């Protein structure tokens, strides 16, 4: 009661946001790149400077984001991914609370730079100072959008501290790379560090063969152990890939990848159906090695549990996990 | 690109704000009561009704609502706990987000009843309409704060279908409130439901005997095998009950309580710590029973990295656990 409740300023509330987001520098490629696949992207090239703790550049050959909505983009609570509590129920797109990009601007310095088919002229802009106003200016850029965020917590002392060393840091930058690379064969990702290629995933056609980027990625062990997939039951459909349990190494066992609706998630129930058909199909329980992929009615799972989106609930839950199991144990035999 | 960037509604982008932080009654009690509990109160009455899904009122003998101040605490980013950065990186409170009460309003019939010691009249406030404004009236209400929700998710009909049994969604209320309850040894608490008294902890005066509260909240049986620890280096302190290994079963070992600065918290760190502690101790691993209080300086622990406070990083993170692991160990000999 000493002090009198107040709101709080733009950019110190957009920090806190940003604390529940944006962890490391892995979590600001997660997002922008999420905003790439969102705007229709083809091909996305990333560059990352000391582990991404001085410089993440994003660019993609997405729609691309016009003139007049170069700040709205930068603005809290905004968005083009939803309008209203029936397109939340029902999320299409990884993005939809629209803070994304102000909370990792109030912790860095990033710069937008975007065009649309539209326009003739590119068009640049920025949030800066205590109520993030943002300064909009000419720019040269190919249709599309490049996300450049520097100093990554430049201004919040604290939370720098937590960095790791450049290896470690860029090692989780390549890891959640990886991890869009296996959502998304249909799409083209180019990773670099400090100038030099690291990694090129290009895509996979139609229909095209998918074995190839998938051994490019969980690599050749696991392609020669894993088993393809596909169970359907309605609206409920499993797909990718489970390595035999009694030829699965903890080495492999390091490839736990799992999706929802095409979005990267660790769900305890999930993993515990997988496994619980590896239990009692193998003899004794261990770690699956795995890249399942589930597709479901967006009304039957709420992502709008986890400000990062990294949980879900089933609303139906244990249909969900015996589906799973079964779908799995299927193909174990 | 075919729909517009565009600022969400202030209802709508307040209920995705209680998607990550109001999962069901449970939740809506603990921010409501620690919000209590930082008003200075020391008499907690907490009346729910059907599981909570109908009614949670909680009210308390803290130093109350300015009325000039009653629209602000239901407003966004509003906040009376932090007012810089500098307040966040050492946060003294359960609450700094600002975020809380207009994401529960949002979800559900609140009413704010407040008084302060300098006022004369009592005030009743609430937030409606998609712009969730917000009128302010008289009102009959002692030194104090009294909070009423009612009909939970009655407006977000898809999260209403994830609510369990009445008996269920309670039993979770009555879990926090145990949790809060150890927490605070120096606070009266009152939970009923349906109008009967389900339980009252009062209050453990000035150095008052403290193991009469905690048979009375972990049981009979926890107590006989609880070892007190008092363990401390600097600014690090370790202190609550472990019970011996040995004698640790699996009921006890649903007696898990940790504490960090005061705030309930199930860390995998510091529950790593102490198992390791059992496990080199005794023969075998297996979960331990306890209820520990870490306290450290709030500059060398961020909880600024879940909505909902369940989470928290600690920057010296070998050390810490360390720490823990001998503290136990030193008890365990
Ligand atoms: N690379 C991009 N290309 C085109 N449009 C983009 C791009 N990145 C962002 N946008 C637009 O900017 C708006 C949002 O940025 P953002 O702040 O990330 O929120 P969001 O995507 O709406 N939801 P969330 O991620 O949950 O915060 C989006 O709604 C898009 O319309
Ligand atoms: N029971 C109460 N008694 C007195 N003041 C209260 C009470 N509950 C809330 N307030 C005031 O209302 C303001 C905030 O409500 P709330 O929306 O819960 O946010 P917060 O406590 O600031 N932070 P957070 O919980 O992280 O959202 C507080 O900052 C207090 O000043
Ligand atoms: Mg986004
Ligand atoms: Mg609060
Ligand atoms: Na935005
Ligand atoms: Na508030």
């Amino acid at each position: 009661s000493h002090m009198p409740i107040q709101v709080l300023p733009p950019q110190l509330a957009n920090q806190i946001a940003a604390g529940e987001v944006v962890e490391r520098p892995a979590s600001v490629v997660k997002e922008l790149v999420e905003n790439s696949l969102d705007a229709g992207a083809t091909r996305i090239d990333i560059d990352i400077e000391r582990g991404g703790a001085k410089l993440i550049r994003i660019r993609d050959n997405g729609c691309g984001i016009k003139k007049d909505e170069l700040a709205l983009a930068l603005a809290r609570h905004a968005t083009s991914k939803i309008a209203s509590l029936d397109d939340l129920e029902a999320i299409i797109s990884l993005g939809f609370r629209g803070e994304a990009l102000p909370s990792i601007s109030s912790v860095s310095r990033l710069t937008l730079t975007s065009r649309t088919a539209e326009q003739q002229e590119a068009w640049q802009a920025y949030a800066e100072g205590r109520d993030m106003n943002v300064t909009v200016k000419p720019a040269a850029h190919p249709v599309g959008t490049t996300l450049e965020v520097l100093d990554l917590f430049y201004n919040t002392p604290a939370r720098r501290k937590f960095l790791r060393t450049e290896k470690t840091e860029f090692n989780h930058i390549d890891e959640i790379i990886r991890r869009i690379a296996l959502a998304r064969f249909d799409v083209t990702i180019n990773l670099s560090h400090n100038g030099k290629i690291v990694r090129q995933y290009r895509a996979v056609p139609e229909g095209g063969q998918k074995e190839r980027r998938l051994g490019a990625i969980c690599g050749t062990a696991f392609l020669e152990q894993a088993l393809a997939i596909e169970w359907q039951h309605g609206d409920l459909t499993l797909r990718g890939w489970v390595a035999d349990p009694n030829h699965t190494t903890p080495a492999l066992a390091e490839i736990q990848y799992c999706y929802v609706n095409g979005r990267m998630m660790r769900d305890r129930l999930i993993n515990h159906a997988i496994r619980q058909a590896c239990e009692d199909k193998l003899g004794a329980d261990q770690q699956p090695a795995f890249v399942l992929y589930l597709e479901i009615d967006p009304h039957q799972v709420d992502v709008n549990v986890h400000p990062a989106k990294h949980e879900v609930r089933f609303h139906q839950s244990r249909l969900v996990h015996d589906f799973i199991y079964q779908g799995v144990l299927s193909v174990l035999q």
